[PDB]
């Protein structure tokens, strides 16, 4: 099980992992002066306030501040393969919780999609389950 972090930094159970060296997650960072939610146009403090990066998660809910327990590499338990979408805006590059950099999308119709940063993996994950209710921080500002 991929373990959720406080803003302290401090995996709430398990052991902590680096994330990848390229990701546009950049920790140590600190983060939680409250929950701002904000939406894909809006992505980024500025006029919603506080900014401490991009967190996502199914629904798709984003936000650019967070207070309670995220990811810090995709749950890819919670991910499957799904079919190519033609219309998708990027917002960042994540660790996967297989230690990879995966390119991270939402597609139109509101879905969040995974694709192997390196060459050699053209298939497109899709997050289906959002287990823990816990955003994934996606880039940090």
């Amino acid at each position: 099980e991929e373990p959720v972090y406080d803003a302290t930094g401090k995996p709430l159970f398990g052991d902590p992992s680096e994330v990848h060296p390229q990701s546009t997650l950049k920790l140590p960072h600190d983060r939680g002066r409250g929950n701002i939610k904000t939406t894909l146009k809006n992505l980024p403090g500025n006029h919603l306030g506080p900014v401490s990066g991009i967190y996502v998660k199914p629904g798709p809910v984003f936000y650019q501040d967070y207070m309670g327990p995220v990811y810090h590499r995709a749950p890819l338990e919670f991910f499957s393969e799904a079919q190519f979408c033609e219309v998708t805006k990027r917002i960042g590059r994540v660790t996967g919780s297989d230690g990879r950099l995966y390119h991270i999308y939402v597609c139109i119709d509101g879905c969040i999609l995974l694709k192997l940063a390196k060459r050699g993996e053209p298939r497109t994950l899709k997050w289906i389950r959002n287990f823990t209710d816990c955003p994934l921080w996606v880039t940090s500002c």
